[PDB]
C-alpha cells in the first residue's frame, strides 16, 4: 500500500485510465469494464479493476492539477507495476478551427509549471507521450469513424490565469487544448520509465463560447473512453 | 454557479474551512456544524453550510495541490462572497524538534511552484496569511490548552521530489511543515482581496519515522477543527 | 570587532533598533535612551547602547538597501549575540486607503532582490518576521491608541525603477509599503536563526504623489519608535 | 533571394532534407537525387534540388547549432514556400540500450537553449515534430526492415559542456540522442506554421565512449536518408 | 536638491570620485583636494567639492551595495550635471596571484544581482565601463609607476554569501576582485547616459582570509586615489 | 586532429582571425596573406595559414551562432595552441547614428543566450574582450585613419527574433551592433584560458532595413581585416 493508494501489487492492471472527475471512475467501470472490483477508496479516490474484451484494465481519478496527478501516476508506476497511463478528460481550445466535442491527442504538452525544470536542471524538458500510444489512439479513433487532432496541449497550473495574453501565444504556436495534467504525467512517466498519453475532448472555447447539448457530451465522452480502451488492444498487438 | 461549484450566492458562509481529504467535509459538517445542508457536489467535491455556536460556516475540500485549491478558493471569493478561508490538513516536518501531532500555523508559505512568480512579474511575492487570523488561531489553541507553532510552511508541487537536498535547505531555514496548498491559497487571497490561513497537524517526519496510534490522529484532528472554528469566533470580536 | 563594526561582544544589547539613516540613530538614542554611549563609528554607521525604562537597548543605522543591512544585521547576530532586530524606517504607499503617517508592520516582505533565491535554491522563500515580535508591536500600538496596519511590504533594489508597471502590481496584491530592507533582514534572520521585525511610517504616497515633513510627521515617527521600544518590553514579559 | 540564400521562389522543393554538414548535402544529392542542380552557395551552405522516384526534393545543410539552422529553416519556410523540413544528422547516445548505428526519430526535443522560452513567454514549450511525418518515417523504416527508436532528443548549445552531470540527467529521463538542432527547428516550425522532423543515427556513445566510422556506419547513414526520402512519398499518399 | 542629496546644480564637479565609505570621502577631500568644501550631509553620506591641480573635483560616498550606489549615482547624473563617475573602493581577491594592496581596474563587472536583468528584459547585459576612462586609468598608473590589473570584477549582493563554491567559479573565470557596486554603477551609467569606471584596492583575500593589515591602508589606498585623479586630467587633455 | 578540425598542432598560427562565413576566410587568405595554405576543410569550414608582413597568421570560419563558434574556438585553443582569437564578422545596427560600413570594437558583449549562465551558476557573467587586444585595435584603426566605435555588442541567438521591442532596449543601452557570436567567444576564452576580441562591420541597419549594398562590401570589409591584422603586429611589439 502507498500513502494515497490502499492496495497491493497486482490489484491494478498494467494499464490504467484516469479521468479528472473522480465520479467518472465508477461510471467507466460499470459501463465498459466486465467483472470490475474496487481496489482503492483512499481520500475518496475510487479505483477499479476489470477486463475489456478479456484485457485487464483499471480506472481511477487523478485529481485536478499536476501536483495531484503526479502523486497517483507515480505511486502506480513504482508500487503497482503500471506500464501505461491514459488520461481521459476535457480541455479548452484557443484555436478557431478547433470546435467543441473535438477529440485532441496530446503528443506533446507545454506548461507553465516548474516541475519539469526542477527535474531537468532548469532546462527545457519536452514533455511527450509514448509514440506508439499516440498512434494507437489515432488508429482506434479512425476505426470508430473519428478524426482526432494530434499536437501540443498546454498544462496550466492556474485555471484562472492573470496572464490572459498567454492564450494568444498558445494559439500562435498551435496549442490544441488547455488542460491541467499532461505535462506532469509525461514528466512522471519519463522519470520512472513508464509510458503515458493524454486524450481530451474540447469542453469549451477560451475566446468565445459555443454550445453542446447534454447528450452530445455523454455521447462524445463514451466515444473517448472507447478510443482509449481500443487503443490499448491495438498496443497489445 | 461556477465551473466547479453548482451553487448560488448565499449558499456558502463568508467563512469556509477546507480539508485536503474530500471525505473530511461531511465529517466536519455532521460533527461540529448544526443544521448543515449540502450546497455542492460537482466533481464529487461535497460542500456544506451550517452554524457553529450561531455563527454561519461552510466546509468543503479543495483537492491536493496548488492548482486544485486555487480553483475553489478563487470561485468562492469572486462568486460566493467568501471573506475567509481556513485550510485544515496535514504536513510533513523537517525539523527534529517538531513532532507528530504537533499543530503548525503557517503565517507564511514558501513554495517551488511558479504561480506566484507568474502573478508577481517573476519577483518574490511573500505568500502570507492574514495576521489577525493567525493570532486568532494561536489564541484559540491556547484556550484549548494547545501550544501551536507559528512560522513558515513549504508548499511543494511534488510530493515525491527528485531534489531530496531541498529538505535540508528547508530545515536550515526554519520550515515547520511541508504541505501542498498554502502558498497557492495565500496567492489567491492577495489576488482577489480576501483573507486566508492554513492550519496543519504533523502527519509524519521527512527524515525519520515516529508513530501515532489511530486514536491520536482522530483526536488531534478534532482539536484542529476546534481551533479553526473557535478562531473564527475570536475574529468576529 | 568586525570589518564594519568596531566594537566588542557586550557593547550591544540583545535587541537592536535599526533606522536607515545613521544620523537617525543618534536622534533615537538621545531622544529615547538613557545613559546612552556610542559603540560604533565605522563608515559613519553610528551605533549606540543605552536603556529604555531600565531595559538595555541599542540603536544603529543599517544603510540603504538589502546588501547594506544584510551585513550589519548578520554581524550583530553572529558576533555580538543580538537576538532581535527591529527595523524602524520609512516607506512609500501604493494603496489608496493607506494614508500618510500610517504605521505599517511588515509581517512579510516581497522583493526584487535575488538574495533569498540564492539562499533557497532558486525557489520562493517567504521572508517573514517573527510572529511574537509582530504581536508585541501590534499590542504596543494598541496601548498607545495607535492604529497599525499589518501586512506585506516590498523591498525594492531600485528606488528609481525603470518599470513603473510594478507599482500597479504591488497595489493589486495588497502591498502596504515600499522600502528597501525588510526582505533582506528576514532572510538573514532565517539563515542565522535570529528574530526580526520591520516597522515603517508612510513618508510618501506613490499614488497621489505626496511627501510628509512637519510636526505631525515627526510626531508619527516618534510613535513608531515608541511602538518598537514598548514592543520589546512586552516581549520580555 | 535572402541574406543567407541566393535563390528564387521555385528553386527549392516543398520538402527539404537538411544535414548539418554542407558537404553532406552534396553527397545526398549526388547519391539519391536525379537531375539535381545546385540552388544555393551562400556562405558555402550548399543547396540542391532534384527528384527521387519522380518526386521533387531538395537538400541543404543547416550548419551547426540552433542559431544556424533557425535561420535557414525560417527562410526556406517564409520565402521559398517550403512546407516540410526533415533534419537528417548524427547524435550521441546516453542510454546503455541505444547502440551505435541505431536510427532515432525525434518526436520531441529537449534543450539548453532559451530560444523557445523567448518565444513562449518564459514558460515550457514542448518542441515536437509533426505527427504524420513521424508516422511516415516509422512506416518507411519498417518497410526497409529497419528498426527505429522514437522518442526525445536533446538539442545542446555546447558540444563541450562545462557540466557533465547533465548527461546522467538525460539518461535518467530517457533521452535517445544528443544533437544540436532539433529543438530549434521545431520552434521555428511552430512559429511559422510549417512541419518538421528530425532523424539521426547514433555516431557515438557518450557512455562507453565509442565512435562509428566504416562501411557499416556509412550503410546506416544511407538507410536514414532512404527512410527520410521514402517517408515523404508515403506522406504524399 | 534631490531626495538623498541636499545641494543645487553647480555644487558638484562634472566628475565625481566615489568611495563606499563616507569617511574615506572626507579623507580624500582633506588630503588631495584644495579649497575643499562640504556639499552634502544627508544621511551622513558626506560629499565634497574642491580642486586638484586646478581641476574642479568632487568626492562623495555611495554607501555599501548596488541599491545604495544606484541612488546617488542616478541623482548626480540627472540633477547635478555629473558626466563621469569613478568609484574608488575596496575588493576581496579570489585569485592566488592577487595580493592585498593590489590595484584593479574593472573594465567589466559580473554580478548576482537582478538589477541589470530588470533593465534588460531578463537577458545578459554586459556591465562594462567607459573605454576611454579605462585607458586613462591604465596610462595614469603607468606614469605613476603603480601596477594595475584590468579585468572583470564581481558585484556581489551578499558580503556573507551562503554559496561558497561560487568563489571557485569566479576564480576559474578570472574575477580580479569581489565588491558590491561595479555592475550597478555601470547599469546606471548606461541607463541615464553617463560614463563610469570602478577602481578598487584589494582589501582582503577571500582564500587566505587576510584583511587590510599594517599601515598599508593608506599609501596603497592613496595610489588608487592618485590614479583616479590623474586619469581625469588625461581625459581632459 | 579534433572532432571538427582535420589538422595537427603547428598547422595554425598562435593568432587566428575568424569570420562567420568560410568563403570570407578564403577571401582573406588569398587577399591579405602570403604563402596561404589550406589547413582544414571538415564540414567545409575552410581554414588557412600564411604570413602577413612576416608574421604567421591563420584565418578560419566559425559558422553562424554561439554554438557553432564555441566549437571551433574551443578546439583551436585546446589542441592547436591558439592564444588569440579575433572575430571579424558583420553586425546589424540599432542606433540612429550608426551607419552601414561602420567599424565596431566589442569590448563587451550582451546576449540572450544561456551559455554563460550555464557556466556562471545562472548569474551575470560580463562577457568582455581582452583589454590589450582592444587597445591594439583602436590604435591600429587610428594609424590607418579608420573610424571605430568601442562598446557593447549584442549576441543574439535568433536572427529572426520574435521580440521586436528588445531592439528598443538594446538601443536605450547603447548596443553598437547585433551579431551572433561575441558573448560566446568571450565565454570560451575565459573558460579555456585564451584571449579574444570581436570586430564587426555594420552589415545592415535593423531600423532602416538597409542591407549591405553597393561595392562597399569590399573596401570596408577590408578595413576591418586591415585593423585586425595590424592590431596583432602592435600586440607582438
Ligand atoms: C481556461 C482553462 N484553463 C485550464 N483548463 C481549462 C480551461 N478551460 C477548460 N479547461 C478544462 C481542462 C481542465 O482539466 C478542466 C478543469 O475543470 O477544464
Ligand atoms: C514529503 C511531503 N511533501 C509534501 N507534502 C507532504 C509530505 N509528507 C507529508 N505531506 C502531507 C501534506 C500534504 O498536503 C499531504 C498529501 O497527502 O501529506
Ligand atoms: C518610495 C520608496 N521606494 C523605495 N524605498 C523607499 C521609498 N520611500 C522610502 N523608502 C525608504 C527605504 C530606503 O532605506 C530609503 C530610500 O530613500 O527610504
Ligand atoms: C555527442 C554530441 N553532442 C552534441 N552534438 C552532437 C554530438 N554527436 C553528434 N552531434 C551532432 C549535432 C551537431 O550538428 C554536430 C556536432 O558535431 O553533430
Ligand atoms: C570578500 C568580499 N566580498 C564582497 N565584498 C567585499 C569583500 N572584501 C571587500 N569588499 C568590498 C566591497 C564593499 O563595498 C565593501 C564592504 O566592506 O568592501
Ligand atoms: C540584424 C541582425 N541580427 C542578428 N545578427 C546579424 C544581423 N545583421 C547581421 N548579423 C550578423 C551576425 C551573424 O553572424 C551574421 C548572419 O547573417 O550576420
Amino acid at each position: 500500500a502507498t500513502p494515497h493508494i490502499n492496495a497491493e501489487m497486482g490489484d491494478f492492471a498494467d494499464v490504467v485510465l484516469m479521468p479528472g472527475d473522480p465520479l467518472r471512475a465508477k461510471y467507466i467501470a460499470e459501463t465498459f469494464l466486465e467483472d470490475a472490483r474496487e481496489v482503492n477508496n483512499v481520500r475518496g479516490m475510487l479505483g477499479f479493476t476489470g477486463t475489456y474484451k478479456g484485457r485487464k484494465i483499471s480506472v481511477m481519478g487523478h485529481g485536478v492539477g499536476i501536483p495531484s496527478c503526479s502523486i497517483y501516476t507515480k505511486e502506480l508506476i513504482t508500487d503497482f507495476g503500471v506500464k501505461k497511463i491514459i488520461r481521459v478528460g476535457s480541455c479548452g481550445a484557443v484555436l478557431p478551427h478547433v470546435k467543441l466535442r473535438d477529440v485532441v491527442i496530446g503528443m506533446g504538452a507545454c506548461t507553465d509549471s516548474k516541475v519539469n525544470r526542477i527535474r531537468f536542471k532548469d532546462h527545457d524538458f519536452a514533455a511527450i507521450a509514448d509514440f506508439d500510444m499516440v498512434r494507437n489512439a489515432v488508429d482506434a479513433a479512425k476505426a470508430l469513424g473519428i478524426d482526432a487532432r494530434v499536437g501540443n496541449l498546454f498544462s496550466a497550473d492556474l485555471f484562472y490565469s492573470p496572464d490572459g495574453e498567454m492564450f494568444d501565444v498558445m494559439e500562435k504556436y498551435g496549442i490544441l487544448g488547455v488542460e491541467m495534467e499532461a505535462a506532469g504525467i509525461y514528466g512522471v512517466a519519463a522519470e520512472f520509465g513508464a509510458k503515458a498519453l493524454t486524450i481530451c475532448t474540447v469542453s469549451d472555447h477560451i475566446r468565445t463560447h459555443e454550445q453542446t447539448t447534454a447528450a452530445e457530451r455523454q455521447t462524445t465522452f463514451n466515444d473517448m473512453i472507447k478510443i482509449a480502451l481500443e487503443s490499448v488492444l491495438l498496443g497489445d498487438k
